């Protein structure tokens, strides 16, 4: 019932996302025609366990915190409509366009959930974990926008 | 995106966008049945949802410094395609019904964890009439999900 509660809570919801996206982001890679957007989605699942891992040095930061065990409902949906379109497209160009607007949804709740989570943070007074939420965030800052630019030349 | 108050707003903002996007999935799903039971309770929670927009129109006017800010809440919208894959794919009665069940349960999970959030921050951002307003969505929200698992259950022994 406290503000550090609300934090727990998004962290282990964005935890549980971040995982799910692990085993989305290897199928994405797979499922493209387009070798640009195949190593963007690689590159993004490298830098996405990295990201977990600074989660678990978020939790460390702060010896009350701990992740709790959950399933990130909003990221399983997210995570359909890129399914939807590769069974509703052949392995072209329009599967590659569609799937980067599938992506641009999940980097949109992801950026918001980070910015949510690092205001938090700077709230809480966590001054290591406000800062390694930041850096996750400016990575899916990153991410983003390097969808859009191929998108782009795409 | 700075103040306690700033994540309210925007939480706050994000699920009124996210009971708008409800509104109009719930008369679809309560049309993509033919258990009679089923269409109800998605009737019922398409009433439920019109109240509770209403009660975010008075937590918002609980505070002077509260407002609505103008967004499209991504995880509903993806949560209401999840539903709407199995609205219009060829799965029928049991296989279909369980599958709306289990998307409409998805939905549930979302909202409970919303208003859980959002009851909290207003508490403690000392907005008392917010949180007991918020409360009183959550639980029905919660209630609302276990009339959909007693209808899982039922759906699982039809015979």
């Amino acid at each position: 019932k406290t503000i550090e509660d609300v934090f727990i809570h998004l962290l282990s919801d964005t935890y549980s996302a971040e995982k799910q996206l692990t085993r989305a982001l290897a199928k994405l890679a797979r499922a493209t025609s387009n070798e640009k957007l195949s190593q963007a989605f690689h590159a993004h699942l490298e830098e996405t366990h990295g990201q977990i891992e600074r989660i678990d040095q978020v939790v460390e930061s702060e010896s009350n915190l701990k992740i709790k065990r959950m399933k990130c409902v909003a990221m399983e949906g997210l995570i359909e409509e890129a399914n939807e379109v590769i069974e509703s497209t052949e392995k072209n160009e329009v599967r590659d366009a569609a799937l980067i607007a599938a992506a641009q949804k999940v980097e949109h709740y992801e950026i918001a959930s980070y910015g949510t989570l690092a205001t938090l943070a700077e709230q809480l007074g966590y001054r290591k974990a406000a800062k390694l939420l930041k850096e996750t965030l400016e990575e899916e800052k990153a991410t983003d926008i390097k969808l859009t630019d191929l998108a782009i030349n795409n």
